[PDB]
C-alpha cells in the first residue's frame, strides 16, 4: 500500500501484496511509457547512488537508463568507498550518500554490508545484488511470467541449479504470490536450511506447495516455468575443476522441458553459459530469457518510483 | 525525407538529399538552440548506448553533451562487451542494447562488427568511428563548410594525406553534395579501389569532378577547401620509423595554401600533429579547425534527432 | 550583484558582498528545493565539464548530483587531457571545452594551470580544488556556519593545522564577511607571507581582527568556530615519518574546545584522520562536520546558477 521510504534488501520482509504492487507499477510504467509512449518525469529532481562492488554492467545499464527515463539522475560510483580501498567506516559513508543521493542501489558481496549500510542511512537502500539475494531480478522474472501467463495465480516454478541468492529470493517470494516451488540442488549445495525452513513456512500460510530434492528431472516435473542458473559463479577453480562435475547431471535441456508441463516456459538471469543449458532450450520461443532481461528495467523503475514517490498506478492492477 | 529508425553506418547508402537534411537539422538545432537559446527536449525520455572500443573522449564529450542537451540520456559503456573481454556473442549483446538504449553510437575497430551489430538489433546503430569510415565527422566538416561559404554547391575539396576512413567518407559524400574531390595519397596508401571506383561513380551521376594522385600540390591546386589528416594513426612503429618518411613530402603548409584557390580554407579532424601541418596553416584564420570540432556536436544531435524523432526543422533549409 | 560569466578561481578577487550573494543563493536553493521541495530546472540545457586531476569522488558526487538536480548535465572527464598523458597544449583543450561544456569545474594540482585554463577559455572556470585554494569548500563552511549562528557578523574563526589551500581560502574570505581569523600553524608551515600579508590587508579595511601563531590553544582561544584539517595530505612519507611529529602538539580535542568560546563549534572538510582530532570533538553535536559536507552541494549549485544564469534569489537574503 505504502512503500515510499521503505528500503528493499530482500523480499523476505515484504507482503506478497506489496511485491505485487511493485510488479503492478512496473507494468504500469512499461505500458504507460513503452506502449503508450508518454514521458514520465516521476523521478525528476532525484538522484540515485549506485554502488558497484564488482563491475556489473548489465544491471547498471538497466538501472541507469531506467532511473534516467523517469527523469531521475543516476550517479555511478565504483570503489570510491568501502568496496576496494576505503579509509572511512561505511557507517559514515552512508551519511554522505544520505545527503547526496536520495536513494542507493548497491551491489555488494555481503548482505551484512547492506543492513548496516541501510540502518546507518536516512536513505532507502536497494539490494542491487548480494551474495544472499537478488530481489529486483526475480522481481522482473515474476513480472515477465505474469505477462506471459497473465497470472502467477498458482503456477509451479522449477528450480534446477546450485542454491544461490536467486533461488533464495524466489523462495522468499514465490509463495507470497501463491506459486509452487520445486527446488533441485546437488547434495552438496542445498541452500542453508535457515531460509528453506522459512520458505516452507511461507508456503504453509499461503497454501502453496514446496519441496526440494537433488534430482532435477523431479523438480522440473510438473513445472510450469522451470528456472535454472549457472553453478559456476567463478567462485574458485579447484571448486569446479572436478567439484562441479559432481554437480554434473543437471544441464537443463529439452529432455527436461519434456517432463515439464505443457504451459512450460524457461527462465535464466543471464549470461549464457552452455554448462547448464543448451541452445535448444535457451533459444526455444518458450524461454523468456530476453524479456526477463528487459523487465529488469521496468521493475527497477517501479521499485524506485515505489520508494521515492507518492505516484499511484494509473491502469487497473494486473491479475496476479 | 524520413530517417527515423534508419541506422547510420556510412554516407554510402545515403541520398545527398538525406545528408543535406541532416546538416539542415544540425543547422536548425545549432541556431534554434545556440543562437536563439531555447531549450529543446527533443530527446526527452530517450537513451543512447555509446560503445567505445578505444578511449575516444572528444567524440563522447560532444555526443554525451549533445544527446543530453536535447534532454536525452547518454549511457557510457566501455569494454563491458565484445571490445576487450566479452564472454557472449555480440549477436545477443545487441538484444540487450535493443532493450536498454533506443539507439547506439558505437566506435569500433571494424566495420564488420558494426553491420552485424546493426543487423542484429531493433535499434539504429551509429558509426561513432570505424576503421573504414567516419560519417558524423565529415558530416560536421560539411556543415562547417556550408556555414563558411553558405553553399557546398560546387566547391572542390582537396585531400592531402593517407587514405583512411575520413577520406573515404568524404568520397562517399562529397559528390552527393555536388562538390569536387581532389585526393592525393602516397603511392603506398591509395584507398582500396573498391571505394574510389564508387566515388568516381557518384561523381558521374552528379556531374562532379574527381581525380586523385600521389602529388599533393596537385590535389590542392584549385582547391577551395583543402583537407588533411595525420598519416601516423599510431598503427605501428616500424610502419613509420622509416615507412612514413616515404610518406614525406606532404606536410601541408601555406606553400600549399598558395596553390590553393582564393576562397581557400582548411580542415582537419584533430588532434594537432605537427607532422602533417605547421601552425602557419592550422592556425590561419582560414582554417576552420575548431568550428569543425564544435559542429561535431550539432551534427550528432541532428543525427539522433534524425533517427529518434519525427521532429521537423523549423527555419528555412540552408542553401547547399 | 552580477556574477554570470564570472569564473571562480578563488575568493581573493571577490567582494564579500559577492560571496555573500552566493551563500544567499545557496540558501535560497537549499530551501526552495530541499525544504519546499520544488523542482528547479535552472540548469536545464547546460553542461558542466568537470576535470579531475586526481580521483576526488566526494566533490564530484556533490557537484554531479547538484548540477543535475538543477536540470543540468554534468560531464565527467578524468585524464583524457593534460592531467596524465595529454598530447595537446591545454591552451587548445580549453577551446574544445569552451565549445562543449558551457562551464568547467576543474580540480587540479596547480593554480597555474587554472588561470591559463581560464584565460584561454570563453567559459567560466571553477576551482574544484587547487594546491593553493579551495573556495567552494569554505563557501559551504561559511554557509554552514551562517546557518548555525544565523550570522557570520563577527564571529572569530580558529585555525589549527598546517597552512594549506583551505586556510588560505578562509583568509581570502573570512574578513570580507567581517569574521575574525585566528590562525595557528607549526613554525614550519606558516602560509607563504604572500597571502597572509593580504589577509591582514583585508582585515584592516573591514575592521576584522587577525593574528597567527604556532601555539594552537592560543588561536583556539576565544574561538567561536574552530577549524582544523589533516596535516598529512599524503604529500610524502619521509615528510611525516618524523617530520610531522615536529607537527605534534596540535591534535584538536575537547581540551581545545574548553578554551574555545561558548558558542563554540567545529569544522573540518573531511575525511576523518584521527591524527588531528579525536572522536570526542569530531562527533560532538557541536561539530558541523557533516552539515558542512552536505552544503558543498547547495553552494556549488548556487555557484553554477550564479555564473550560468540570470536567476535571482526568491526569499529574503539571510542575515550575514
Ligand atoms: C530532493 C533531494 C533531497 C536530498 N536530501 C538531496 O541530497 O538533495
Ligand atoms: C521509449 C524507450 C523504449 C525503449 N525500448 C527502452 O529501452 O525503454
Ligand atoms: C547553450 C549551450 C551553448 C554552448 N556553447 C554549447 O557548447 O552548447
Amino acid at each position: 500500500v505504502q512503500l515510499k521510504g521503505r528500503d528493499l534488501l530482500t523480499l523476505k520482509n515484504f507482503t506478497g501484496e506489496e511485491i505485487k504492487y511493485m510488479l503492478w507499477l512496473s507494468a504500469d510504467l512499461k505500458f504507460r511509457i513503452k506502449q503508450k509512449g508518454e514521458y514520465l518525469p516521476l523521478l525528476q529532481g532525484k538522484s540515485l547512488g549506485m554502488i558497484f562492488e564488482k563491475r556489473s554492467t548489465r544491471t547498471r545499464l538497466s538501472t541507469e537508463t531506467g532511473f534516467a527515463l523517469l527523469g531521475g539522475h543516476p550517479c555511478f560510483l565504483t570503489t570510491q568507498d568501502i568496496h576496494l580501498g576505503v579509509n572511512e567506516s561505511l557507517t559514515d559513508t552512508a551519511r554522505v550518500l544520505s545527503s547526496m543521493a536520495d536513494a542507493v542501489l548497491a551491489r555488494v558481496y555481503k548482505q551484512s554490508d547492506l543492513e548496516t549500510l541501510a540502518k546507518e542511512a536516512s536513505i532507502p537502500v536497494i539490494n542491487g545484488l548480494s551474495d544472499l539475494y537478488h530481489p529486483i531480478q526475480i522481481l522482473a522474472d515474476y513480472l515477465t511470467l505474469q505477462e506471459h501467463y497473465s497470472s502467477l495465480k498458482g503456477l509451479t516454478l522449477s528450480w534446477i541449479g546450485d542454491g544461490n541468492n536467486i533461488l533464495h529470493s524466489i523462495m522468499m517470494s514465490a509463495a507470497k504470490f501463491g506459486m509452487h516451488l520445486q527446488a533441485a540442488t546437488p547434495k552438496g549445495y542445498e541452500p542453508d536450511a535457515s531460509v528453506t525452513k522459512l520458505a516452507e513456512q511461507y508456503a504453509k500460510e499461503n497454501g502453496t506447495k514446496l519441496l526440494l530434492t537433488n534430482d532435477p528431472l523431479e523438480a522440473a516435473h510438473g513445472g510450469n516455468v522451470l528456472i535454472t542458473d549457472t553453478w559456476i559463479s567463478m567462485g574458485r577453480e579447484e571448486e569446479k575443476k572436478k567439484r562441479l562435475q559432481a554437480f554434473q547431471g543437471y544441464q537443463v535441456n529439452s529432455k527436461t522441458a519434456k517432463v515439464a508441463a505443457s504451459a512450460w516456459t524457461f527462465l535464466h538471469c543471464l549470461p549464457r553459459k552452455p554448462e547448464e543449458v543448451d541452445d535448444d532450450v535457451f533459444y526455444s520461443p518458450r524461454s523468456l530469457v530476453f524479456p526477463e532481461a528487459e523487465n529488469r528495467k521496468w521493475t527497477i523503475m517501479a521499485v524506485m518510483v515505489s520508494l521515492l514517490t507518492d505516484y499511484s498506478p494509473q491502469l487497473q492492477k494486473p491479475k496476479f
